[PDB]
């Protein structure tokens, strides 16, 4: 990756020409090249080149497999000062946290809002409980009251969680994976409401994105649930429609998922300062966001200066209002596993095949069992590593019978371990990102031989280095709870 230059990657489905304008200004003032590119299958190209140390200095994403970039140590910590942070709504910094640290700039924000038909319904209901009533009142005139995609938990989990459902409890910048709120009191309440509107012939269990949309754009149902992306299809259909806050349930508000478009700095880039100056001084300004939004619109933005302008549009102010009330998508590993458990729990309840109380007990058990088997895997693997690093240091030791051969360099011991696996024809398993953090190797008298220069942990994992039926040294390894993939999780 080249020094003295900025290389930016963003999906072609977004305002890439408008970004290159912000680049051209950055060029004029600083004399630094700014090159903006839109590769195909971008979600997959980036981690492949960034995990070698090539690729772009700045990377944009809306989807990354629920935190994958961060879980891979592909992003550097961003360092905006207390000042700059207030230029952006406070919750949008929550959407870019990992291990309590910030890892990207919130550029744009999205959320489900409630889209109603002004003609068939001038005063949208503010609560869920007043919808059955309303369906009857419109079932007469030949219409339905509400139609949205029931298949995906993206559209149904706001209501389930409204009265207090949650995936895992976010306590202290970490997700207690041993604390699952899917069979919750409020979770039960949430889902059981929804199955009843299908029992009571109000909604149908088979309505998907297309059926529900193709209905609403024909004035066959008064209301729908969707986000900014669907507005352009409604527009060309000439339906006088509005966009408002989502209805409440047992008092609490619907908590849809905060979606965010993030701009991160590549952890390998020798341009992290350059890149900060770009994003903070040039992109995240009313002129910067403006130039992109013009090219292909953004939705709501996190910059308060500019959001307030865009919020002229009452649709966009509704989006941002719902996103404020929404909940932040957990970015722990193996979240896909969880949402697929939830996806079937809902499809089961709604098909009558299961009572709510069993579907959710099922989802809750399927989750605990997957997440326990996760902990099992991660743990038994890190142990096979410590063993081979031990076996490898032990072989090189018996060369001359002492620690001369070993320099105090962390990446020499890496290739010592890689050579050992190659020559013993072992399955290939080498230390994952973040391993170096609390890594030392020390001998009998706990003299430091590899590792940083400060004070060592009093306690913590230490596999011993055995030569001739005597301990000759110790590998103080890095606890699993704190490798980069797992540092967003709490295991108690």
């Amino acid at each position: 990756i080249e020094e003295g230059k900025l290389v930016i990657w963003i999906n072609g489905d977004k305002g890439y020409n408008g970004l290159a304008e912000v680049g051209k200004k950055f060029e004029k003032d600083t004399g630094i090249k700014v090159t903006v590119e839109h590769p195909d299958k971008l979600e997959e190209k980036f981690p492949q080149v960034a995990a070698t140390g090539d690729g772009p200095d700045i990377i944009f994403w809306a989807h990354d497999r629920f935190g994958g970039y961060a879980q891979s140590g592909l992003l550097a910590e961003i360092t905006p000062d207390k000042a700059f942070q207030d230029k952006l709504y406070p919750f949008t910094w929550d959407a870019v946290r990992y291990n309590g640290k910030l890892i990207a700039y919130p550029i744009a924000v999205e959320a489900l809002s409630l889209i109603y038909n002004k003609d068939l319904l001038p005063n949208p209901p503010k609560t869920w409980e007043e919808i059955p009533a309303l369906d009857k009142e419109l079932k007469a005139k030949g219409k339905s009251a509400l139609m949205f995609n029931l298949q995906e938990p993206y559209f149904t989990w706001p209501l389930i969680a409204a009265d207090g459902g949650y995936a895992f409890k976010y306590e202290n910048g970490k997700y207690d994976i041993k604390d699952v709120g899917v069979d919750n009191a409020g979770a039960k309440a949430g889902l059981t409401f929804l199955v009843d509107l299908i029992k009571n012939k109000h909604m149908n269990a088979d309505t998907d994105y297309s059926i529900a949309e193709a209905a609403f754009n024909k004035g066959e149902t008064a209301m729908t649930i969707n986000g900014p992306w669907a507005w352009s299809n409604i527009d060309t259909s000439k339906v006088n429609y509005g966009v408002t806050v989502l209805p409440t349930f047992k008092g609490q508000p619907s908590k849809p998922f905060v979606g965010v478009l993030s701009a991160g700095i590549n952890a390998a880039s020798p341009n992290k300062e350059l890149a900060k100056e770009f994003l903070e001084n040039y992109l995240l300004t009313d002129e910067g966001l403006e130039a992109v939004n013009k090219d292909k619109p953004l939705g709501a933005v996190a910059l308060k200066s500019y959001e307030e302008e865009l919020a002229k549009d009452p649709r966009i102010a509704a989006t941002m209002e719902n996103a404020q009330k929404g909940e932040i998508m957990p970015n722990i590993p193996q979240m896909s596993a969880f949402w697929y458990a939830v996806r079937t729990a809902v499809i089961n309840a709604a098909s009558g095949r299961q009572t709510v109380d069993e579907a959710l007990k099922d989802a809750q058990t399927n989750a605990a069992a997957h997440m326990r088997g996760f902990i099992d895997y991660i743990k038994s693997s890190n142990e096979q590593r410590i063993n081979m690093l031990s076996e490898a240091l032990e072989e090189q030791y018996s060369h001359h019978g002492n620690w001369i051969f070993l320099r105090n360099n962390d990446q020499v011991v890496y290739q010592i371990m890689r050579s050992f696996e190659q020559n013993s024809d072992s399955s290939h398993n080498l230390p994952p990102k973040g391993w170096r953090t609390q890594f030392w190797v020390v001998d009998s008298q706990f003299n430091r031989l590899v590792g940083h220069s400060g004070p060592l942990p009093k306690e913590g994992p230490r596999h011993p280095i055995r030569y001739n039926n005597e301990i000759v040294g110790w590998v103080l390894t890095t606890p699993v709870e704190r490798l980069t993939r797992n540092t967003d999780i709490n295991f108690d």
